[PDB]
């Protein structure tokens, strides 16, 4: 009553043969492959895993391991002030500073070590394998719908955080260390366990089916029998006997299809041309042509020569500059320019960062709010250069540089 | 009795095929995919959420957690004079300014926290699914009419809004927060249900009858019987025949079909001149014309032959540049440049968001108050960038910056 099948067609196959470059390729269309680059969602993950550790720091504990250390060190204020025996506020206030920055230094390498420890323990899930981006991409450009299965089960990912968190000896080195981690193993579990979970279907298995009067999917798996979700981006229209979707490859198909023909059909004339000579019979390297069976009782009037040859550089040409457009502007991507001249650089803009990351996590992977995205910039930054951005910017820099302050004044006052 | 159907008739189901690219594409065409961007809708809703949030906060309430917190750090001002006993005032002003800087930086972020987690819940339902904002605009471009229909319901925003206010943390944390979260919820209540009310009619269902003897317009669901509402933004022009819209697909119509019709003409001559040798018979890889079948008492004059084929590359880049400037100029879409480059980066003028997000929200999402609206500048920036903005030009910065000049004169005056 109503269902039709719509993916295992062969339109859709059609397109992701176009999508592999089986019929023609242009230069413009190498553009794809950094549209399908997993950069944008590691560097997401990276910032929201330092997050989600740096908001656990308390600041009596940090206290009270730097009260540890300076014990520890011998270095009171007052054994050092009776020992050097002047007043010189500036010295001691800078022998304290010191002492502080090699602390901070020592905190701030222990700390980056851990996030990356879990950044690294996190990495091998998402980009590739299992729920891969590349994979949703090339979804959204061929038809705008994303077919998903979810199960509830538990993953290797989980396994390695397990195996990872409790023989990591930073725990017992560092008490802030082991707060913080206790603190957000719950929402690293479920961070985990939110990717183990899903599992975006393959090109060559799932099944679709739509129903046209009441407006609602049906995807599941031949094989398994398992039935999933479709999650729609942009959706399609339907007239009547057809179905048309609105993914750019749609909407560039008949120009490559256009193009794709004119090609065979300039070889197929290159072909005819190999003979030099031709030579006309009739009743009364070389290639002759017999017209017996058709001049019974027949008399020739003329004869023309035309040897016409199609051209095709600007078709192609016409194609790529197109192929580029479309996927710059579609995906939104952005191109930095050198001072004159060529230009060679591609990454994405905030926008696309936004649009198509954050609908991946919230919708797709069903992950829990990742706190505020990252801008467009620092998909070019480093690992480095994000971890001590964030490191500055976030709460815990407050606490130190205060507790820094007050031991300066308490020092040079006393 | 006058009543005569409009939107099911081909026409239009053209103009959208044309949309999509059936009758051809260029390159200018592709300025459509920033045309249906939902960005603007988002930093408006991320502007309100924002001024609603911030015109909620009370004075007397953040000057008792400013004592609290004073209190709970015993940061008494003359105690920390008589443990300090030192005539520099300018150090012990600095280390008040420092503590309200730190407890500033707390604040925001907490206030940050809250205004995103709302931001996020608003999100999924805005922009896609119901009042879709590029639904919107293709109805728009299509035939200048938004056909809408309406139902009190609840949805899942309202859901969501549910889920999280009562269920956050935050609340029980800061009594100020709470505060003003308990202040404006109703304003976000209100905001859902408008959400969740209405409804922007699919493309391949509605129906539409138009009666120019009254001038009155009628919109009803085929299947679920429902009737609604018809909006208009430019109206159409009724010339007896036929009726004739104002879109911009309208007037470019005729320029696509033209081009269309010699392309297709172009193929039909490509193909026919893949033979070398025609010959030609009359009465006393390979062509043959009997015109035999027709001579009967005549005579062959003269032979005449001319293979024209044409050409259709500068009307190909006329209808791209044409595709280009009609968008630009109607949609008031503004382009950025390198010093030599060309488009930098495309995105809404302050012209554009006025004139098409306003009456969006005004009308067809009928949402109570939206605020005073961003600029063009504003859509570029990020939602951090725009959180500090507006926290900097809001009606809070003036009572903590009253409250810290108060607190460090009495500070400095101990």
């Amino acid at each position: 009553d109503g269902w039709v099948k719509v993916h295992p067609t062969p339109g859709t196959m059609l397109f992701r043969e176009i999508l592999h470059g089986q019929l023609g390729y242009t230069e413009g269309q190498g553009v794809y492959n950094v549209v399908r680059s997993s950069e944008a969602t590691t560097r997401q993950l990276q910032a929201a895993i330092f997050h989600a550790l740096l908001n656990a720091t308390t600041y009596r504990d940090l206290e009270a391991d730097w009260l540890g250390h300076v014990a520890a060190r011998g270095l009171q204020p007052q054994r050092l002030v009776r020992r050097y025996r002047n007043a010189r506020e500036a010295d001691i206030a800078g022998v304290a500073e010191r002492v502080f920055d090699t602390w901070r230094n020592t905190l701030r390498t222990t700390l980056l070590d851990f996030a990356h420890g879990l950044v690294a323990c996190f990495a091998p899930g998402g980009p590739s394998g299992p729920s891969s981006f590349p994979k949703y991409i090339d979804w959204l450009t061929c038809l705008g719908l994303v077919p998903i299965l979810r199960k509830r089960q538990e993953g290797g990912v989980t396994q390695g955080l397990r195996a990872f968190l409790k023989q990591h000896p930073l725990t017992r080195q560092l008490a802030t260390v082991a707060e913080a981690a206790e603190r957000a193993g719950p929402g690293f579990f479920e961070l985990a366990l939110a990717f183990d979970s899903t599992r975006v279907a393959d090109y060559d298995r799932v099944y679709i089916y739509y129903n046209h009067r009441r407006g609602d999917w049906l995807v599941r798996d031949p094989i398994s029998g398992q039935r999933g979700e479709c999650l729609v981006l942009w959706p399609p229209l339907w007239t009547g006997d057809r179905l048309v979707f609105d993914s750019p490859v749609q909407r560039l198909f008949p120009e490559i299809v256009a193009c794709h023909s004119l090609r065979e059909h300039a070889h197929v004339c290159r072909l005819r041309n190999t003979a030099s000579v031709k030579v006309l019979l009739g009743r009364k390297y070389d290639i002759i042509d017999v017209s017996k069976s058709m001049d019974d009782d027949t008399y020739v009037a003329n004869s023309f020569q035309h040897p016409y040859i199609p051209s095709y550089a600007q078709d192609l040409e016409r194609l790529s500059r197109l192929w580029e457009h479309e996927l710059v502007r579609c995906f939104k991507i952005l191109c930095h320019r050198n001072n004159q001249g060529q230009e060679t650089s591609i990454s994405y803009s905030s926008g696309a960062i936004a649009a198509f990351v954050a609908p991946y996590f919230e919708s797709v992977l069903r992950a829990p709010r990742v706190g505020a995205p990252i801008t467009g910039s620092d998909v070019i930054l480093g690992e480095e250069e994000l971890w001590d951005a964030v490191f500055k910017k976030t709460r815990l820099q407050t606490y130190l540089t205060d507790i820094a302050a007050l031991f300066v004044a308490d020092v040079q006052h006393a």
